[PDB]
């Protein structure tokens, strides 16, 4: 039963995000032949991940979003028994050698707020820094420390303003903003 949505991630995304993408959601047993709008929005915010690794200095980041449960969970620990840093409930998204903390990078549908809101709550660590991103070009960090200058985020915008633009001139972006 192929989607529209199906053929057009695959077409969107470069080959290596979709891989990702496709064992992150086999993982936790979901099938991005069915659940397609989940299938998008997590190949999104893989290559927002990958962006924002990219935008700092060559050794900046260290990407845990992409790796499986066991690995990513393994380089948590090494970087909290390295650096002192407490060691977060959840899993985040990298690790920021900078300025010393864990990231979760947030891409929503919704009112930048109300996300932020939910991440902070359901997260719970103290000292995880939240980036949130929208596909209308607003975003929210923790701390208003928006960790990039302005064009590597700009960036980033730019590409979520994209996707959503050729979702929705094939009429999938109604289904999708409605999905979150
Ligand atoms: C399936 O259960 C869990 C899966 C995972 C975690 C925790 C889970 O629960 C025990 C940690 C990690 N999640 C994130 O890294 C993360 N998740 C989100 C959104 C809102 C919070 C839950 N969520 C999901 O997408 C869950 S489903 C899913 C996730 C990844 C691949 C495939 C699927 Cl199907 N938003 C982000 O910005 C973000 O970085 C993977
Ligand atoms: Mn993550
Ligand atoms: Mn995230």
């Amino acid at each position: 039963r192929g989607s529209h949505m199906e053929d057009f991630v695959r077409q969107c995304f470069n080959p290596m995000i979709v891989e990702l993408a496709e064992k992150a959601m086999k993982e936790y047993g979901e099938d991005p032949k069915i659940e397609t709008n989940k299938f998008a929005a997590i190949c999104t915010h893989l290559e927002v991940c990958f962006m924002y690794s990219d935008g700092g200095s060559k050794h900046r980041f260290e990407i845990i979003e992409g790796r499986d449960r066991i690995m990513a969970w393994t380089v948590v620990n090494s970087i909290c028994n390295t650096t002192g840093v407490e060691k977060p409930k959840f899993l985040p998204d990298l690790y920021d050698y900078k300025e010393n903390r864990f990231i979760d990078i947030g891409v929503t549908r919704r009112e930048v707020h109300i996300y932020y809101l939910e991440k902070a709550n359901k997260i719970k660590s103290e000292k995880t820094h939240i980036h949130i991103f929208s596909f209308t070009g607003e975003e929210m960090a923790t701390k208003a420390d928006y960790t990039l200058d302005e064009e590597s985020r700009a960036r980033i915008k730019t590409r979520l303003f994209t996707i959503r633009q050729e979702m929705a001139s094939r009429s999938l972006w109604d289904s999708f903003r409605q999905s979150e």
